[PDB]
Formats: structure tokens, C-alpha cells, sequence
């Protein structure tokens, strides 16, 4: 009756997160990362396939390092994104799992007007090495396992890895003044109302197919925003600039605002980010 589950990817901030979610839902999982199942070895992945024999499988892991993906992180980059998606799609498809796959704004290309939002079949087309291996991942999902979730996340902050919320923090510890772009929209998303959302659809036997999941907001949002918001109860002014004052290699999406509209209609509750960030702070932390 219970679903057997397998977490990939597990000591990443989703994975963790997800764990701890399932642990307090007294759900049994395997969770695998780098130690437990090299997914760039496909004989290693049909072997552990074999053994746990998943029913369901959440397929967190993923190389994220955007500026990297460009030069030094690339083989690494194609190698987690685009081999390993391909190993973990083809063994949950041998062994007839459900895939939950975790996916990126980063497949668009970033130029959907302000106001305007990506919808799960707006056709991508991503200006990064990151965005470009995600996609591909996306399209071994599709193709090879027919019940699949891929849900396209951004901007994720939560208590079990680095991210903008602890680096914004940081930063204002011993600086009255901090510069933040204002003119690259998004939405952040909490990993715990990720972990919620991606159960609540495999739980639920939610159709299948393309999800976008942040959370959500009352206004077009930039990381400016998000930083004041994150800042506004700390002794620091945080100060608006554009792109070009601080050069990326990677080409950051000026607009990565996704369309909730699916994901609200199977019935899931998205926090707005600013009670979301409050819940976060808030966390139990184990």
C-alpha cells in the first residue's frame, strides 16, 4: 500500500529538508547522495534500482552552480544534470516508479515581460550552460518515464544549505549599507513549501506532468526586494543597482516570475514569501 520511496540528491537543501518532511509524516524513505549512488554510473544506478526497487522516486540531485557550469563546473554540470537525470529516469522507468524531478527558471530565457509569467508549456530556451543541461534533463524525464512530475522551482532559501536569504544576512552583520540588483525579477520558494508541494502531488496522485512552484507575491518582486524584506528588521539600508554593476559570466534571466495557477489548482496552499521567510525563521532547525 505504502509507497517505497527514494530521495536523490539527499543532502542538498530540498533533500534534507524533504527527509526531515517525511520523517515527521513517519514516511520510510532510502535517501542516496553522492556516497550511497554515484548517478553518473548507470550500473551502479540499476544496481541500487534493484535493490531498493522504488515505487516513487524524488530526484533532487542537481549541479547549481551557474557561473561554474559555464567553464570550470561544465563536465560536471552536463554529467549531474543531463547523465544523471538519464540514469535515474531510465531505472525509475525499468522498474514502473513515479519521478519527481526538480527543474529551474533557468530553462526559459528570462525575456517574459514584467507583470507577465512563465507557464508550464511556454517553450524554453536557456541562455545558460545550467539552464541548457536542466532542460535536457527535463526532456529524459518526459520521455522516458511515463508518470512524472517535474516541478520548476527558483530562488530556494530554507534552513539546510547556502542560499541568498543566509548570504544577505551575513553580509549586513558588519555592513550599514549593501547594494542588491533591482531590475531581476522572481519569486524566492522555501524549500519546506517545496518538500510540501512535491508530496502533496505524489501523495495525492495529482496528474502528472509540468508544475511551477515558488512562492507567491502581490507585486513584481527583484532580489533588492526580497533583500529588504529579508533585512528590514536589521540595522543595515539596503540600496537598489542594475546588472551591470556587478558583471556575472552566466547570463542571469531578467524576468524567471512563474505562473502558480497550476499548482494552486490541484488545491496546494502557497505561502506568500514574506510569511514564508517568517515560517523559516521560525523552523525547528534540526
Amino acid at each position: 500500500s505504502n509507497a517505497m520511496i527514494l530521495i536523490t540528491g539527499a543532502n542538498g537543501q530540498l533533500g534534507t529538508e524533504l527527509r526531515y518532511l517525511l520523517d515527521e509524516r513517519n514516511e520510510e524513505y532510502v535517501a542516496v547522495d553522492v556516497a550511497e549512488m554515484d548517478i553518473i554510473d548507470a550500473e551502479m544506478v540499476e544496481k541500487v534500482f534493484e535493490e531498493v526497487k522504488p515505487t516513487l522516486v524524488y530526484h533532487c540531485a542537481a549541479y547549481t552552480a551557474v557561473d561554474a557550469a559555464e567553464d570550470e563546473g561544465k563536465e560536471l554540470d552536463f554529467a549531474i544534470n543531463v547523465t544523471g537525470t538519464k540514469n535515474v529516469a531510465k531505472a525509475s522507468e525499468k522498474h514502473g516508479a513515479t519521478l519527481v524531478y526538480i527543474s529551474t527558471d533557468y530553462v526559459f530565457d528570462g525575456k517574459k515581460p514584467v507583470g507577465q509569467e512563465w507557464e508550464v508549456d511556454d517553450r524554453p530556451d536557456p541562455q545558460t550552460e545550467y539552464g541548457r543541461t536542466k532542460r535536457m534533463g527535463e526532456e529524459l524525464v518526459e520521455k522516458h518515464v511515463s508518470n512524472f512530475y517535474i516541478i520548476r522551482t527558483a530562488w530556494v532559501f530554507g534552513n539546510y544549505g547556502k542560499n541568498f536569504v543566509f548570504t544577505m544576512q551575513n553580509l549586513a552583520k558588519t555592513h550599514k549599507t549593501l547594494t542588491v540588483v533591482n531590475d531581476q525579477y522572481g519569486r524566492p520558494t522555501w524549500t519546506r513549501t517545496l518538500a510540501e508541494f512535491i508530496t502533496y502531488l505524489a501523495e495525492n496522485r495529482k496528474e502528472f506532468g509540468y508544475y511551477h512552484l515558488s512562492n507567491d507575491a502581490t507585486e513584481d518582486t527583484t532580489w533588492y526586494d526580497f533583500a529588504v524584506e529579508i533585512l528590514k528588521d536589521t540595522d543595515v539600508e539596503v540600496k537598489p543597482v542594475d546588472s551591470s554593476q556587478f558583471p556575472a559570466k552566466a547570463k542571469r534571466p531578467l524576468n524567471s516570475t512563474m505562473s502558480l495557477a497550476k499548482a494552486k489548482a490541484t488545491g496546494f496552499v502557497i505561502p506568500t514569501w514574506q510569511d514564508a521567510l517568517q515560517e523559516f525563521y521560525k523552523q525547528e532547525v534540526r
